[PDB]
């Protein structure tokens, strides 16, 4: 008869996403984002201003916050942390004051910042983290947290052997000694993502269940994680370079380009570039490679874009950046030769695209390891077993996955991971579920 109904709704819940200043973790958050804006929730991106215009043009609501930084990668990183610990605080408090914008009622952060957490609990919020690796390699980094089996890798090849996941040669691991002196900086980076799991509020991986059933399923008991993969649309970000892509890529014969990519922060040598250089412009297909402008030097002198006729006739475009996800579901696209980067990876998956592997570190090698023995949807090359890989070998890779009878099986199974990717994040889906669940519980 007499009294006030309050409503909680998504259009009256603000949620903060702060990512890692690195394209890699921008982008999964950013895709995350815009599906939460999707169903209504007010939005802010937190971002650092050398990254804040490469996010302007790509898009939600938009801050700012200084880079932190002014160096190697140590010192690099802990001015890092302590300044974006101190901004977000703020950016954080001034919501709480604010009135035009509800309050934040969580924080979404990156893995790798798990002292975020206390940031926003500090604060009096949730704090959500964004796993932007897939679950088989984050698993590895946890049993490595825990000190307990030995993964120090001459005089002999090790395998390892971890609950739910396939054997391990030591090739399958993790790669952190490419770093060298940094690699114990690295190396504590990823496996820290675990000292602070059981208060997170939220475990978020951009990945999906069916992918990764039985590892997924070993975290999912141990910690209550939410599979939420991929966070990338199915068939906005714009990227640069987009009209110029496609028009390219709309003007070749369908299934008729190797698209090539080593992604935002790989560089290989120089007589790295000129092997994959050789194989390119005398394989039996047109090419389009992102080589981006840093890396341009490291070309072999032969050579913003740049179009060749290749020696079998083909067509090859350099481009300094792409539209990835388009080039990926564009049908001129025959296969990917990728550095094995988790986003990638799971780009080519949700997009059908079979895959020619060159693994540079952290992640890409155990990646690697699943796209060609588990899902089966890729081949990966052969190095001195760091090693450069040659020319005959990337050919014999293409004509693998492009001229073999067991490149058209590797094809139908991406099609067949294709269509299990879009099932996950259509209605009724797992990881359409595990979003939901996120989305419902932060209004309770
Ligand atoms: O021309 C290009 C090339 C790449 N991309 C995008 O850039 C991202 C590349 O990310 P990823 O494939 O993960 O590679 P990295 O740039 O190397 O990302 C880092 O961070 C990832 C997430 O933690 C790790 O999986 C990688 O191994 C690590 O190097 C993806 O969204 C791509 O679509 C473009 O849009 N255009």
């Amino acid at each position: 008869h007499m009294g006030t109904i309050e409503i909680s709704s998504p259009s009256k819940t603000h949620i903060l996403a702060f990512p890692f200043p690195e394209k890699g973790h921008i982008n999964p958050m950013l895709h995350l984002c815009n599906r939460l804006a999707s169903k209504g929730f007010r939005v802010t991106l937190i971002t650092t201003i050398s990254t804040y215009k490469d996010v302007k043009n790509k898009i939600i609501n938009l801050e700012s916050i200084p880079d932190g930084t002014d160096l190697g990668m140590n010192g690099y990183f802990n001015q890092f942390k302590n300044s974006v610990t101190e901004s977000v605080a703020g950016i954080i408090e001034e919501y709480k004051l604010g009135h035009d914008f509800p309050p934040p009622k969580v924080l979404i952060y990156d893995s790798t910042m798990p002292w975020m957490l206390d940031v926003a609990h500090g604060h009096g919020i949730l704090g959500a983290s964004l796993f932007t690796q897939p679950c088989c390699v984050s698993v590895v980094y946890y049993h490595m947290l825990q000190g307990t089996i030995d993964f120090h890798r001459s005089s002999s090849s090790k395998v390892l052997l971890l609950p739910c996941l396939p054997p391990l040669e030591d090739r399958d691991l993790p790669e952190f000694d490419y770093f060298k002196e940094d690699s114990g900086f690295v190396s504590n980076l990823l496996l820290n993502q675990f000292l602070n799991i059981d208060k997170i509020d939220y475990v978020l991986f951009n990945t999906f269940e069916m992918l990764e059933s039985e590892i997924a399923n070993w975290m999912s008991n141990k910690w209550k994680i939410l599979t939420i993969g991929p966070t990338a649309p199915t068939a906005y970000l714009f990227e640069t370079n987009t009209e110029v892509c496609m028009k390219w890529l709309d003007e070749r014969e369908p299934n008729s380009v190797i698209y090539v990519s080593f992604g935002s922060i790989a560089s290989l040598t120089e007589q790295q570039m000129e092997e994959i250089s050789q194989a390119l412009f005398t394989t039996n297909f047109n090419f389009l490679w992102v080589v981006r402008e840093e890396e341009r030097t490291k070309l072999p002198n032969c050579l913003s874009s740049e179009s060749f006729t290749t020696a079998a006739g083909k067509l090859g475009l350099i481009i300094n950046w792409c539209p990835q996800l388009d080039v990926l579901r564009h049908e001129s696209v025959a296969c990917f030769m990728t550095h094995c980067g988790w986003n990638s990876t799971l780009e080519a998956i949700s997009s059908g695209v079979p895959m020619i592997c060159v693994p540079q570190w952290v992640d890409q090698t155990t990646n690697a390891k699943f796209i060609q023995d588990v899902w089966k949807i890729g081949v990966r090359v052969n190095n001195n077993g760091g090693g450069l890989v040659k020319k005959e070998e990337i050919e014999r890779c293409i004509k693998e996955v492009c001229e073999s009878e067991k490149g058209k099986e590797l094809k139908r199974n991406a099609m067949k991971w294709k269509d299990l990717s879009k099932e996950a994040v259509s209605e009724g889906g797992s990881s359409d579920t595990n979003l939901e669940y996120f989305a419902s519980t932060l209004l309770f």
